[PDB]
Parts: C-alpha cells; sequence; structure tokens
C-alpha cells in the first residue's frame, strides 16, 4: 500500500502575499480549528495505509488537510484568502465525499465546519 506525495507547501516562484484576511484566517480561523476536540482526525494528510482505506486516492483526487493548510499559511504560501478557504472547504468535502452520512468522522468535520462558517462570516474587509 502506498500514499502520494502530500500536497505542496513550498513553491519559490508562486506568487504570494501577507493579508490581513490571511493573517485572520491563521490567527482565528485555523488556530480555532486546530485546539478542537474533534481536530486530530484533520491535523495532517490520510495516511491510507495506517488506516487500511485502500480505495481514499482512488476516490479523493484533490486531499487536503489541516496540517498541510498551517504550513501554507506558516510559510506565506498563499496569495489570496479566497485559496485558503477553498483549501478547508476541498478538506471538508473529501470527507463527505469518502464516508457516509452520521459515520464518526463527517460528525466531527460538521462540528469543525460550523466553527469555520462562524468564523469567516466576519472574515475581515482588505487593507
Ligand atoms: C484517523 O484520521 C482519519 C481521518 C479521516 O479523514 C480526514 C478519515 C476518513 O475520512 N475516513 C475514515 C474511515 C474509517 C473506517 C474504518 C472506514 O471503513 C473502512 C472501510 O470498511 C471508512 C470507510 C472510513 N477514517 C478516517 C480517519
Amino acid at each position: 500500500s502506498m500514499n502520494p506525495p502530500p500536497p505542496e507547501t513550498s513553491n519559490p516562484n508562486k506568487p504570494k502575499r501577507q493579508t490581513n484576511q490571511l493573517q485572520y484566517l491563521l490567527r482565528v480561523v485555523l488556530k480555532t480549528l486546530w485546539k478542537h476536540q474533534f481536530a486530530w482526525p484533520f491535523q495532517q494528510p490520510v495516511d491510507a495505509v495506517k488506516l487500511n482505506l485502500p480505495d481514499y486516492y482512488k476516490i479523493i483526487k484533490t486531499p487536503m488537510d489541516m496540517g498541510t493548510i498551517k504550513k501554507r499559511l506558516e510559510n506565506n504560501y498563499y496569495w489570496n484568502a479566497q485559496e485558503c478557504i477553498q483549501d478547508f472547504n476541498t478538506m471538508f468535502t473529501n470527507c463527505y465525499i469518502y464516508n457516509k452520512p452520521g459515520d464518526d468522522i463527517v460528525l466531527m468535520a460538521e462540528a469543525l465546519e460550523k466553527l469555520f462558517l462562524q468564523k469567516i462570516n466576519e472574515l475581515p474587509t482588505e487593507e
């Protein structure tokens, strides 16, 4: 069994910025989700070998996780807040696509996503 390479977190020729919206995404959005009791399954790429999910990366072709997002934010990988918001949404959607309603992992994602939505509802206007 084999995992894919993780998503890119470094690319020196990708344009990047540090916007006030991106600072909010790190200091408020990521920090809130990361500390949550249900964060742990989402803090690193899905290890499809250790979890014995051999079809995971057959179904999930755009993997994302908060470990990857955390590194992207800390390394100022992004140009804009929409890029980062898309990553969070890709993470949640992958969970819903792969799993079944009412599974524990789906309940965990839902809890995290509720908080994500409440925080992004107050994303600041760009300075
Ligand atoms: C431990 O961290 C994770 C993270 C996950 O996603 C972010 C998942 C995830 O998306 N599905 C599952 C999961 C677990 C079991 C036992 C399942 O039945 C095995 C097939 O008979 C299925 C279909 C999914 N485990 C995760 C664990």
